[PDB]
């Protein structure tokens, strides 16, 4: 499929859009959830199968998501967003805006419309979490290599395209020293390509009209959602913005945000 059930009901229906990945630092909406109130179903987004993604751009994941719904003959009440995801459900939120006779909630926690920068943040932040395993020489030489890659390539794009060579090629060594199990290696290389092109596809969504109607959730880390924004473009790029004075990693279990949800839904 591409969405799986997280939370049960009998009723409109809650969506929500993020990337999948367990053992992850960031709460995520399963976290959520296990803090609102229990009547109201709630999807989660899932990904294409590993590798199947490749050849897909944006229009293809968002009909792909949007399909299922059609389908399901189910009536939409809410369209939530982490992170990328926002630019997703923001895409999602507008089409069933014109597809039903009443309009879905929009709230979007941290959004982002991924750029050079956050590729290269995130691909930091991912070889950091494998240097105990890849070792720290072979992690040294990757982000030498992703940073010399952010250094030259100006486009998100190609950016993107490039931090995956880097990181297959990463991979597939450690493998041939045999500090990766085969089969870890394969998994490991296929989920972080998923990873950056469903990055590139969110930025490809048109973010500022599709979240002028939204509501967002933001944490305190400076470099997350809207915060590296100034005031005056923040305010311009959404309907309301809510504050919380809580790690980006932490947004989605803190019950204050929980409590807030649950009134923007009712």
């Amino acid at each position: 499929r591409a969405w799986r059930p997280i939370a049960g009901g009998p009723g409109p229906l809650v969506l929500a859009v993020d990337f999948a990945a367990t053992g992850r630092p960031e709460a995520a909406f399963a976290d959520l959830v296990a803090r609102l109130d229990p009547g109201t179903e709630v999807w989660e987004s899932l990904q294409p199968p590993l590798g199947t993604e490749t050849g897909m751009v944006a229009e293809d994941y968002v009909t792909r998501w949007e399909e299922e719904v059609r389908a399901s003959g189910r009536r939409i009440g809410a369209v939530l967003g982490f992170s990328a995801g926002s630019a997703f459900a923001g895409e999602l939120a507008v089409r069933l805006a014109r597809s039903q006779p009443r309009s879905p909630r929009l709230v979007v926690f941290d959004p982002e419309s991924p750029t050079t920068s956050t590729l290269y943040y995130q691909f930091r932040k991912v070889v950091e979490s494998l240097a105990g395993v890849l070792g720290e020489q072979a992690a040294r030489e990757a982000l030498a290599e992703g940073t010399a890659a952010a250094d030259r390539i100006g486009d998100v794009e190609g950016l993107g395209a490039e931090l995956v060579r880097v990181f297959t090629a990463a991979g597939r060594a450690a493998c041939a020293a045999a500090d990766l199990d085969d089969e870890f290696a394969d998994e490991l290389t296929a989920t972080y390509r998923s990873f950056v092109s469903y990055l590139v596809a969110a930025a490809a969504v048109d973010h500022v009209k599709c979240w002028s109607g939204a509501v967002a959730v933001s944490s305190a880390t400076p470099t997350s959602g809207l915060n590296p924004l100034d005031p005056a473009a923040r305010a311009a790029l959404v309907e309301r913005e809510l504050t919380f004075d809580v790690h980006h990693a932490d947004l989605l279990r803190d019950p204050g945000v929980a409590r807030a949800v649950a009134r923007l839904l009712a």
